[PDB]
């Protein structure tokens, strides 16, 4: 159940912490995440010129900054992304658990980040959790460095 | 010797790489370093206002370059910077052998960045490397992921 996801109970806990004024707080927590959500064909559309918009920049960041917050209360220990935008839509995003990289990704094609469904998008979510976790356990004192 | 040190001459190196054109050809590698010299009282007297001007961010990350390439030469390994500015003089610089982080810093007062003298730069990036070959040989397994 999407709903049940860590990760996605830590997406929707970002945004509404973004919500200084409570702007959103009448929109169901599935309408203020719609955003991340767009069918594969539109997106596959989408061309990279330049620089992502920011507000893609902001959905990217919280996503990982929930990724973050998920793997802590699946394991005690704290997780914070870094990222550096590159030339275009060319990126790198790591998560550094002590002096652990837990996930780290070569981001390209950024102008088009998004999932088919929410279901997809807790999905995917979660596959990060698990990677986190896995590297964690391998190397705990990495971890908590 | 500054120039015996294995960052020392990877720092040169970096430089020269940079002048496509062979404009600094004639310098020394001294001479070619000297931006990165200026006495106590001057550098801590330069104020802390927006960003710091590209110039710096340049010489800061060839710095960090350098550290990471002694650092292969040294154990084999590669080791690459990872650099994100924040607000205004402040940022944060890794640098990633494999998933491991063999060198953290958290930078403040980035428009300062400078020694008080050539052997003093080399001495420090010294430190850096055998911070970062500690690390290295502390986790291996991480540091070759």
């Amino acid at each position: 159940l999407p709903e049940e996801s860590l990760f996605f109970r830590e997406l929707v806990k970002q945004w509404r912490a973004q919500d200084s004024y409570g702007t959103w707080e009448k929109k169901s927590d599935m309408e203020l995440l719609a955003p991340y959500v767009l069918d594969k064909e539109q997106r596959r559309a989408i061309p990279i010129i330049g620089d992502p918009d920011p507000e893609i920049l902001w959905r990217v960041e919280l996503f990982y900054n929930a990724v973050g917050l998920a793997t802590e209360r699946a394991s005690g220990v704290m997780v914070s992304p870094m990222m550096k935008m590159s030339h275009e839509g060319f990126g790198r995003m790591v998560l550094i658990a002590g002096r652990l990289i837990v996930v780290n990704k070569q981001l390209r094609d950024v102008h088009r980040f998004g999932f088919p469904s929410m279901e997809k998008l807790a999905e995917e979510g979660d596959k990060l959790v698990a990677g986190a976790l896995e590297m964690i356990e391998k190397f705990p004192e990495v971890a908590r460095f």
